[PDB]
């Protein structure tokens, strides 16, 4: 499956260390790890897109 | 370190595969990795807080 798009407002850079980091501009507030919208999925139960599992 | 609080609008839960999930929850925004407040620090330069690093 394609990597799903990054939800509004987010964009993904490099970080200096070679880790991409998603930033959501407006609020300054970074992950590590690749947001997606879930929308009416169930936040306990969904599978989450293959770009955004964490490692394991 | 203390853990770092998540930004405003988000909570941790967690998944039924047993790892923490982070929720925003007005934009139905999920990351697995904890998210944080860069505020005026350096996307690319800063170093994150320690409950932030992905695996790695």
């Amino acid at each position: 499956p394609p990597t799903e798009p990054l939800p509004d407002g987010w964009i993904m850079t490099f970080h200096n260390s070679g880790l991409p980091v998603y930033l959501h501009r407006e609020t300054r507030v970074v992950t590590w790890s690749r947001p997606y919208f879930l929308g009416t999925g169930s936040i306990r139960k969904h599978d989450p897109p293959i770009s955004s599992i964490p490692c394991l």
